[PDB]
């Protein structure tokens, strides 16, 4: 028995992206063939080491707090609590003129991207970086602002596709990329590591504000930045009239399962007409979500005090320790590794081989699991994406392994 | 400035004043009267704590994040498989619903505007009147609608079907025009009416005859006492019509937890035959990376033969409140529906509107409700009265409503 509802056409637009489906499956089907030997992951981006006890305790207490009439609470403000609005603007946008009534508290960014995209809606133009990173693209899609997928190219339609790679310091040229109604900027960028410096964040912001486009700047891995590069786009003057900027705890504090970021609309950022984009942002979120969860929000405010701050920076500097034994091996070992420095992953090219071919050696070789460049875009073609997220004694088995392979090879 | 056109659907959305305009007047009203304790019996959140048995695991999850052993990061987008399942077998057992058809949220305002994506600009929805604001502000902003009809108070390209006292809150089916998809809330805020099983029945016949889907609304099951049913699914050949989609906010006070879920059916297809379950695992995927791994768990503990006894006692609570309202009301005389398996009763004034009765209950007894006008002109002549609460606040407004209607 069927019905007569007719399958959304963004729905038969969109294609399904079998990257991460098909790592899995090889993952366990290599465990399940060499139970022998232990497999080692360096791909899939998810944080590992256990948030510090001072900030769960936050959230155990705040629990129990619920279970009391001084405590118990029903519906918060949607936007998110006051407190964690006014932590969230101080402690990442000190002196950038960020009001905590321009924060907008979300249950993180995948969900965020996809209200800003509601927000948005189907009438717009998009660019993205390229390799690209799929919410903002599939988003983009199943709210109508594409065409179909052109399986040559393999770029959907409508959309501009900006290179970002080591011929351009992984920034597009601005000169040669055609104006869209939004661009979205990744910074530091998932898959290549790389961030963006002041001059070149000047640059997009100034091509924005020439095209009277808005950017939406995703900064949540802005904690992992060692350089002193910006963190925030509203570093740069005048992005608070072209940029919304979303984040996340994920990231950076291991809030994954948790679920806790928050995005920024400035005040000052306007349509044709003049009317303030926050005002609309707003009615989205009343009318399209009930809130981050209350335990959640306490949690991320405990990641917020000095104390909580330090436990995470030091969770961090492990990763960071990671990431270096990583890139001292491959980059010991002749290959071209970017990223690494800012972000937790390293990008590493194979000049001349199909990442799909490179994943099979190394997994067959070593039994390291990596991510297949090609699953973000043919910008991503040749290239690994590398994680530093994980275990010291399973990074330095993973470096021993890569030794012995690539010095056969 | 920017060159960025402001969504068209954005203009088309009404602000709904309703809330933000009872407020404003409850709080001009205690500026007025500070030397009166005002009292509200128009909001519709939870006020008793969730019971310690439960929030107790979610404290022990919680604690268990600082460990190696319990530290958890991304979870299945879908929700925990153990939690799936606990609501499969606790809300649906024997009704061939399985843990994989379930779609964990962070509630329904977020599951609806989720569904609205997955259905797209290009459908046509019916919505009962009086309105349940998420469904229709959800179709707007997604683009299913025209503008505003000041004169009949209707969106453009919106079936409402109107459901009150004459037809036992249940649309005429003949003088109901055919849309893809029809919005169904039992037990109905704002009217607190549980359709029966042999209006389920119709309703289901319907939209196998119309070809439509039905979204039905559960989110306040938990509070049915008669037999009626709980869940759409207890109507044969439901599974190959309607999506449910329910919530713990009401059920359980997790309002500010933020936990829910849908039922989307195996055998629930496209025109084109394809299962409509497989494109609302991309919608949830793309834009969703789960509810919570801490609500989840607050969420499972709910569902234990322990957890739903404390929480049936909170509902007594609650279920005794509007037990002391209803009996005030109706001894005095007015004519009073809803209040049984609702947590909300609806109150109806005939021949005054709905502002004039709140403003003279709010003048003279310095009690707010909420005015049936907010909810569509079925609502015109109505207030809508909820019994959550503390007891003493219900006790004192039915001692103030005696003094006042006597
Ligand atoms: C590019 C990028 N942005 C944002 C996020 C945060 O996603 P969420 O907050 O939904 O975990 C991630 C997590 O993988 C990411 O890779
Ligand atoms: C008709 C209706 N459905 C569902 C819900 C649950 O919403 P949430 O789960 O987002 O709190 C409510 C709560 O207001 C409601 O009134």
């Amino acid at each position: 028995g069927s019905t007569k509802l007719v399958r959304n056409v963004n729905l038969e637009k969109l294609k399904n992206n079998y990257l991460f489906p098909e790592i899995n499956r090889r993952e366990l089907e290599h465990i399940e063939k060499h139970p022998n030997v232990q497999l080692i992951s360096l791909g899939t981006g998810d944080t590992t080491e256990p948030i510090p006890e001072q900030i769960t305790s936050h959230m155990s207490n705040f629990a129990h707090g619920l279970s009391t009439v001084e405590g118990y609470r029903g519906y918060g403000l949607e936007q998110g609590n006051k407190t964690l609005r006014k932590a969230i603007a101080e402690t990442f946008y000190r002196d950038l003129h960020v009001k905590s009534n321009e924060v907008f508290v979300s249950d993180g960014a995948q969900s965020d991207i996809s209200r800003l995209q509601l927000l948005l809606g189907s009438n717009v133009t998009i660019a993205v970086q390229d390799p690209t990173f799929p919410a903002y693209i599939d988003s983009s899609v199943i709210i109508g602002q594409t065409g179909h997928f052109h399986e040559k190219t393999k770029k959907y339609q409508n959309v501009v596709y900006m290179p970002c790679g080591p011929n351009n310091s992984f920034f597009p040229d601005l000169a040669m990329t055609p104006r869209t109604d939004v661009i979205f900027f990744c910074s530091p960028n998932n898959p290549t590591g790389y961030v963006a410096s002041r001059k070149q964040l000047h640059q997009l912001v100034d091509f924005a504000k020439t095209n009277g486009s808005i950017i939406i700047f995703d900064s949540a891995y802005a904690a992992f930045i060692e350089d002193g590069s910006p963190r925030s786009i509203y570093e740069i003057p005048g992005a608070r009239e072209v940029a919304i900027e979303v984040s996340s705890f994920s990231k950076f504090a291991g809030f994954t399962g948790v679920r806790l970021g928050w995005s920024i609309i400035p005040d000052e950022l306007l349509y044709s007409n003049g009317f303030p984009i926050i005002n609309d942002f707003h009615r989205i979120v009343t009318t399209s979500f009930n809130g981050a969860s209350n335990i959640a929000q306490a949690g991320g405010l405990a990641c917020l005090s000095s104390g909580g701050l330090k436990e995470i920076r030091s969770v961090n500097n492990y990763y960071k320790e990671n990431r270096k034994i990583l890139m001292d091996t491959l980059v010991s070992l002749g290959l071209k590794v970017y990223g690494g420095v800012n972000a937790p992953y390293l990008w590493v090219h194979f000049k001349g081989s199909k990442s799909w071919d490179v994943f099979n050696e190394i997994l067959e070789n070593t039994h390291i699991i990596t991510v297949p460049g090609s699953g973000f875009g043919p910008g991503g073609e040749e290239y690994l994406r590398i994680s530093g997220f994980g275990r010291r004694d399973h990074i330095v088995e993973a470096s021993k392994r890569l030794q012995n392979f690539f010095n056969t090879r």
